């Protein structure tokens, strides 16, 4: 249950950075939620966690006022109905 | 019954991509062909979700972005640039009292 290696373990995408005021802002608060808080965060973004990554990105990098959670995929281009098939075979672990 | 194509309609598509690309018609035509258990598999994959009940992929959101050969999937924060440790908490409180 170590949050400062669930911390440690997040990354940053466009607008920014790790030493962001904002970001800081938020490993506060986050700190300072009671576990049963830290765990229904992680249930409104998604235990044992210490290998979940979330990715930050500001809200004008995308297409504002409240916190949202988006569930990306990262799609290679495929340009044939059998490795795309293939592709979600693998996905299906 | 499951209601795929809502599912499908409420797609977004971000860095290169629109619902006209021949890679995205690829993979709806791929995704209406898996069972209803492959699809939820492939959708625990790209949430970690356990509650994919017929209600619960209806109201589902994905994110198409273009990148690596492998399929990946993220969960992205979008957070506002807030101002004060009293904003930040309020936010917290009403993200996770919904």
């Amino acid at each position: 249950y170590d949050w400062k290696q669930f911390e440690q373990n997040s990354k940053y995408e466009q607008g920014y950075q790790k030493s962001h005021p904002t970001i800081q802002l938020f490993w506060k608060a986050f700190h300072k939620l009671t576990l049963d808080e830290k765990k229904k965060f992680l249930f409104f973004l998604t235990l044992h966690i210490q290998k979940m990554e979330i990715v930050f990105r500001s809200p004008e990098t995308f297409s504002p006022t409240s916190i949202t959670c988006h569930n990306i995929l990262s799609l290679p281009k495929y340009s044939t109905m059998e490795r795309m098939e293939e592709a979600l075979q693998v996905a299906i672990n």
